């Protein structure tokens, strides 16, 4: 058997206690879903965190510049996750984002995971924003 479904989402904060933290971060995206089909495959999955950062549009691009493949974006908000091959196996992938300026919105983080099709099966998760502070300077 079974499975269901499994989603995949975490962060590289590196630490929460220095600047470079804060300045530049990194996240990790990862689906892995099974289920009885035939099929596919294909992996999409969907994360929007503390929207309240500045990733970058070519980094991610990066990850299309690993073989032409596998193909995630990022709506600089929200990220998006494309990749087709599959057999069996799961994936993941890797991103990074910026802070520049600061603003204020706190809210909190979800995030999700889906295979193709239909009904059922697929996986959601929640996040937050990791460590999430201040301050500065300024």
């Amino acid at each position: 058997e079974e499975f269901p479904f499994a989603l995949g989402v975490q962060t590289l904060p590196q630490t929460c206690d220095e600047p470079k933290a804060h300045t530049s971060f990194q996240i990790s995206l990862s689906v892995s879903y099974t289920g009885s089909r035939s099929a596919s495959n294909m992996a999409i999955v969907d994360v929007k965190m503390v929207s309240g950062f500045i990733p970058l549009k070519p980094t991610v691009k990066m990850l299309e510049r690993s073989n032409h493949v596998s193909r995630t974006e990022v709506s600089s908000n929200h990220v998006l996750i494309y990749l087709d091959k599959v057999s069996n196996q799961t994936l993941s992938l890797f991103f990074t984002v910026l802070q520049d300026v600061p603003v204020r919105d706190l809210k909190p983080a979800i995030v999700k995971v889906y295979d193709y099709y239909e009904t059922d099966e697929f996986a959601i998760a929640e996040y937050n924003a990791p460590c999430s502070k201040d301050l500065g300077n300024a």
